């Protein structure tokens, strides 16, 4: 798989890990401060803590109509966000908050 | 500092690194394949990659004058992004860089 050039995009799907590798090994050496500094951004730190409530309320009994239904009416749009139920393992995502909470405490 | 409740927020900063840890934990256990899913989006894989060739394509000479005038004009948004200098050490992004590109090859 080595067609002489190999610096554009045989399939583009490489540049993905590409960037979860630079990524994921910035978020383990902690040198992407720059990076961080980019990539910080307010939407982005807003819809990051923004899951982490959504979740956590979720767990709570707030999955979103209690405080939103100002941006679309009330989970309209986010409850049903495009996304992937059992193609994804929701079960799954379920067991990470399941290993942190049932850890030991 | 704990005021006997400590299940909310006391500044709201710190629901940013407990998700900069899990989201981190996940990209080193690789166990957020389920939050690989939730989190794979369009925009976001789409300006992702994109930031690989911007970046990429900047060092090649093609900043975004060369693609990018349909988004805007001409790097009219993008290349002015609301972003911090050095008030986030460019050269430090460029030595990450620098460190793969001169890693040994």
């Amino acid at each position: 798989q080595s067609p002489y050039s190999a610096a554009m995009a045989e399939q583009r799907h490489q540049e993905w890990l590409r960037f979860v590798d630079l990524l994921k090994n910035a978020y383990q050496n902690d040198l992407h401060l720059p990076l961080l500094n980019l990539m910080l951004t307010p939407d982005e730190r807003e819809a990051l803590g923004t899951r982490v409530r959504i979740v956590e309320e979720l767990l709570r009994g707030e999955m979103s109509q209690r405080e939103l239904k100002n941006e679309f009416g009330a989970g309209i749009a986010t409850i049903t966000r495009g996304s992937n139920s059992l193609k994804a393992a929701p079960v799954e995502l379920r067991q990470w908050l399941e290993e942190v909470l049932l850890k030991s405490d």
